[PDB]
C-alpha cells in the first residue's frame, strides 16, 4: 500500500490489531476457535496455539456460558469485569458479522459510565445554536477526557473536510478554519465510520499484533469492521507520527443518517481509554449527534421564515408603488439578507445595477446572454463559473459563482447573487512557518501539503449554494413573477 | 387495446387526431412533408396527397419563412390568425420532437390571452392557505371557461387520485371526496401529463382523423407527445362516453417539479377552446402550480414550528417536575397536536394508557413486544398494520396504522401513535344510487366500479405516515430521549 493504491485499500480486513488487547474469533455459534492473535497467550496466560481448540478448552465453561446468551444485530455487546477460569479480569467486547464471533480482551477500569456521560450530554442539551453546541463540544471534550487536541472536523458537500472548532494545549499548532481534501479520508473509511460510532488508536508508533491465520483455509480473510481493536492504515499511523500525534479517538457525528462530520481527539504520548470511558465517549457522541440534528433542523426554519418575512414586506411594497422596476432598481441590495453572497445585481431591462463583489460592467451582457440561454424560466446556479463561461476566470477573485432568479415570466429579466472564490473568505488560524518532519512517503502526508492540496482542488470556485439557498431562490422566483405579471 | 394491456398502452403514437384541426408533420427543417393529417385537404383546401411534397409548395413561400423562424427547446411556439397562401386564417401550434418538426392548423378566436389570465391570476395569488386556493379555483375555472363540471384531483402516494373540490352544474352527481386507482390513469399518461401542461378532448364521440402514413419507410410511427391534437385512448373515450361527457380539458399541476394532481374540467357537449383562451388556461395552470408550491412549503414550516412550540413547552414543565413517568402518564394525550392521529397511547415500564382509537388493551404487550423487536431505537411506522401483524386485521377499523416513538435510550418505553382504517374516515358527498351506462368493455369504465376498486385496495390500511410526520416523530423522539436521559 502506497500513495498510488491506498484509495482503494482493504482497511477493514488488515489481518492485524493494536496491541492495547487481544482477540479470539469463534464460529457463528461459539463452539470452536477458528482465529486468535499472537498476543492472547501474552495476556490470558495460555501456551501454544488456541486454534482447533474447543471455545470452552480455552475460556472456561462458567465465561463461554455468559458471552452466549449476550449475543442477542451487529452492534457490538460491551461486558466490563468479566473473570476468565485462571482469576484474571478483562473488559470483553463480543460482536457477531459475517456469521463470525468476534472476542476482544482489555485489561479492566473501574467509573460510571452513564455518570460521566449524564454530567457531559447535561452541559450540551441548552445549546440555543449549531455555533453554542459545537464551540463548547471541543472545549467540554478536552476537560473530560483530557486529550492534547480535540477537533470538530465538518465535511463538505465535495467530501473535503472544514476544522470548524479547536481546544488544544497552548503549545500546538491550530488547524482551526482549515479544510483537508476528500481524499485524505478516502470512501472505505467513511463506510467504516458510519458502522463504528468511535475508533481508538492506542499508539500509532506501537507494533501491530498479528492475526492467527489471516487467511483461512477457504480463503476469507478476517472482517474487522466492527472490532475496536482493528489495525490503523500504516498510511494514516505515517499521517499521525509526522503531526507528533501518538494516540487518537474519533466519533462519528451521524445527522439525517449521513456522516456529518468528526470529533477527533489526539494526543501527543500513547493514550487508552478504559471500556466504561469509551462507552461514556459513545454515549455523548449519540447525544451531540442527535441535537445538533434538531439545531440543524431550527436554523432551516428559522432562515426559510425569515425569507418569507423579507418577501411578504416586499410584495406589501410592491402593491402600493406604481413602477415596480422602479422598485427594484431601489431595492435590489436587500435580496441579499435572503441568500448568503458576497454581492447581488439586478439585470432588468438590458441595463445593470450593482452592489458588493459583482462582476466587471462590461462583463455582465455576456453573463446575461448565458443565463438567458441556460435558465429555460427556472433558478440556475454554479460554485464554479469559468467552467461555464471560460473568460469568467478573470474575475474568479471578485465572482467565482453565481446564482440567477428570473423576475419576469415575459421579459429576459434576472436577480443575481455573486461568491467570491472561496480562497478569499479564508478566516485560516494556523502557523504558515511550521514545518513537519516527513516519512518513507514524502511531504504528502502532513497538514501543510493537505491544505495546498484541497486549496488548488477549489481554484476560481466560491462556497457552494445550499439547499436552503435553492429552496429560498427559487420561492423569490414565483413571489417576483407574481408582482411582475400583477403589473402588466 | 382493452382492459388486459391497456396499462402499456402507447397512448404517445395513436396515429389518429381529433377533428377539431389538422396535422402536417415535416423533416427536421421544414424541407419536405412526411406525414399529413386525412383532413389537411378538407381544411386547408388542397387536393390529393401532401406527402412527398415540398413545404413552400404546400403553405406558400410567405407562411414556410415565418414558421422557420419561430422554431428557435421542446416547448410548442404558439402563432394566432396565421394567413396561408389561399387567404383563409388558422391558429397554428408549431413544435419539434425526435427531429421532427409538427405543424397543427385550428380554425382561428381573437381575445386578449394575458388579460384573462391576469384576471383569473389575480384572484388566486392571495389565497393563504391550501384549502383556500383549492377551493375558489374549481369555482374560478368554472365562472371563467364555463365548463359544466371543473374538478382538482390530487394524487396520494401510492398513485391513486382524490378529488379534492368540485364546481358542478346542480343537475349533475358529485365526485367530491371520491377516490380512484392509480390504473384509472397509467404511468405513460402520468408522463405525457408531465410534458404537456394542458390537453383537451374537443369530442369524445367524434371520429378521429387518421395520419398518412400512420408508419414511416424505417417502421417508425410519429410520436404525437407534444401535439395537442393527439388522439386520446378508446379505454378513457369510452369512460367518459359511460359518464355523460362529452369534452374535458385537463391542466397538470406540477409542484415540486412532481405531477402533484390535475385541475381537469368536464363538458356534457362537444367543446373546442380557441388557442387564445389555451393560452391563458395554461398560463393560470403555472401559477396556480406556483401558489400551491409557496402554499405547501408555508404549511409544513407551521406545522414543523408549532411541533417544536409544543416540545419546548413540554421540555420546560419537564424541568420542574421531578417524576417524568408521571408528567408522561398525565400529558401524553397531549402530542396528539404534534402530528394527526385518530389514537395516541403510552408503553411506559409494562403499562398501557390509551386515548382516543387504539387497539384493545390486551392486544398491546404483543404490539409492543414487536416495536421493541423492529424498532432498534429509531421511530418506526406503518399504514397497514395487519401486514406485520396478522392478527391485528381483527380491529383494524379502529387502528390499522401505526407509528412508534421510543422515549428512552435505556428502556423500551414507546409513545404510539394510530389511525383507523381510510375507509372509516371518507367524508363522501356522492350518490350510492346513482347507476352508468356502460360500453363494449363493462361497467369496470364507470365511477362507481373504480372507486369500489380503490376501497378494496386500501383495506386495513390507514392514511400513510407523511414526511412532516415522521420528521415530527424524529424531532419528538430527540426531545423524549434527551429528558430521559436528564432525569436518570
Ligand atoms: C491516500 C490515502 C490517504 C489517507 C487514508 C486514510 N485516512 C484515514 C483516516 C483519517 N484521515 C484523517 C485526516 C486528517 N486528520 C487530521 O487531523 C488532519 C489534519 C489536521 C487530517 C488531514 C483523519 C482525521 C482520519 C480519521 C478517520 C476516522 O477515524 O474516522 C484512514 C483510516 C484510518 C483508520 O484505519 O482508522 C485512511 C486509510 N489519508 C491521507 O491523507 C491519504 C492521502
Ligand atoms: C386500464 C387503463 C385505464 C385507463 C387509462 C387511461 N386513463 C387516461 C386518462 C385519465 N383517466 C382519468 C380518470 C378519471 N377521470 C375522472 O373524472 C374520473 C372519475 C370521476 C376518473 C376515474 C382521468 C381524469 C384522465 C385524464 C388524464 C389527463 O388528462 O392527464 C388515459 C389517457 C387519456 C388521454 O389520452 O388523454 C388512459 C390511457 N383509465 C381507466 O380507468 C383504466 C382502467
Amino acid at each position: 500500500v502506497d500513495l498510488t493504491n491506498c484509495d482503494r485499500e482493504p482497511i477493514h480486513i488488515p489481518g492485524y490489531i493494536q496491541p492495547h488487547g487481544c482477540l479470539i474469533a469463534c464460529d457463528n455459534a461459539m463452539r470452536m476457535v477458528l482465529r486468535h492473535s499472537e498476543n492472547c497467550g501474552e495476556l490470558l496466560g495460555l501456551e501454544g496455539d488456541l486454534n482447533g481448540r474447543t471455545a470452552e478448552d480455552v475460556l472456561g465453561k462458567r465465561l463461554v456460558h455468559d458471552l452466549r446468551n449476550a449475543l442477542t444485530t451487529t452492534r457490538p455487546a460491551m461486558l466490563p469485569a468479566m473473570e476468565t477460569s485462571d482469576g484474571r479480569s478483562f473488559d470483553i467486547s463480543l460482536h457477531r458479522y459475517k456469521s463470525t464471533t468476534i472476542i476482544e480482551f482489555e485489561p479492566s477500569s473501574d467509573t460510571q459510565p452513564l455518570g460521566t456521560a449524564r454530567k457531559m450530554v447535561d452541559r450540551i442539551r441548552e445549546a440555543d445554536s449549531v455555533e453554542s453546541l459545537i464551540s463548547r463540544t471541543t472545549r467540554l471534550v478536552k476537560a473530560t477526557l483530557g486529550y492534547d487536541r480535540v477537533l470538530i472536523y465538518r465535511f463538505e458537500e465535495d467530501g473535503a473536510g472544514k476544522v470548524v472548532s479547536e481546544a488544544k494545549q497552548p503549545e500546538l499548532e491550530s488547524f482551526l478554519g482549515q479544510y483537508f481534501p476528500a481524499s485524505d479520508i478516502p470512501q472505505q473509511a467513511r463506510a467504516l465510520y458510519l458502522k463504528n460510532t468511535l475508533r481508538i488508536i492506542s499508539d500509532a508508533s506501537g507494533t501491530p499484533i498479528p492475526v492467527l491465520p489471516a487467511v483461512d483455509v477457504s480463503g476469507e480473510p478476517l472482517d474487522l469492521s466492527y472490532a475496536h481493536l482493528r489495525n490503523f492504515s500504516p498510511i494514516h499511523c505515517e499521517y499521525l507520527r509526522n503531526m507528533g500525534v501518538a494516540a487518537s479517538m474519533s466519533i462519528s457525528v451521524i445527522v439525517d443518517d449521513a456522516l456529518w462530520g468528526l470529533i477527533v481527539c489526539h494526543h501527543c504520548s500513547p493514550r487508552v481509554l478504559s471500556m466504561p470511558v469509551r462507552i461514556a465517549a459513545a454515549m455523548f457522541g449519540e447525544f451531540f449527534s442527535m441535537f445538533l440534528q434538531v439545531l440543524k433542523q431550527k436554523r432551516r426554519l428559522d432562515t426559510i421564515n425569515h425569507a418569507h418575512a423579507a418577501l411578504d414586506r416586499f410584495l406589501r411594497l410592491a402593491a402600493h408603488r406604481a413602477n415596480l422596476e422602479e422598485l427594484l432598481v431601489d431595492s435590489f441590495q436587500d435580496f441579499a439578507r435572503l441568500i448568503p453572497c458576497d454581492g447581488v445585481g439586478l439585470w432588468v431591462g438590458n441595463n445593470w445595477h450593482g452592489h458588493g463583489a459583482t462582476p466587471p460592467h462590461d462583463a455582465i451582457p455576456r453573463l446575461a446572454r448565458f443565463v438567458a440561454s441556460v435558465s429555460e424560466g427556472r433558478v440556475w446556479a454554479t460554485h464554479a463559473l469559468s467552467q461555464a463561461i471560460p473568460e469568467a476566470e478573470i474575475y474568479a477573485d471578485t465572482a467565482a459563482g453565481m446564482l440567477a432568479i428570473p423576475i419576469s415570466q415575459v421579459k429576459s429579466d434576472y436577480l443575481l447573487f455573486f461568491r467570491k472564490e472561496i480562497v478569499q473568505n479564508l478566516n485560516w488560524a494556523g502557523n504558515p512557518e511550521k514545518s513537519y518532519e516527513t516519512g518513507p512517503m514524502g511531504d504528502r502526508l502532513t497538514p501543510r501539503k493537505s491544505f495546498a492540496i484541497w486549496k488548488e482542488s477549489v481554484r476560481l470556485q466560491a462556497q457552494p449554494w445550499s439547499e436552503a439557498d435553492r429552496e429560498i431562490a427559487e420561492t423569490a422566483r414565483i413571489a417576483l413573477v407574481g408582482v411582475a405579471f400583477h403589473h402588466s
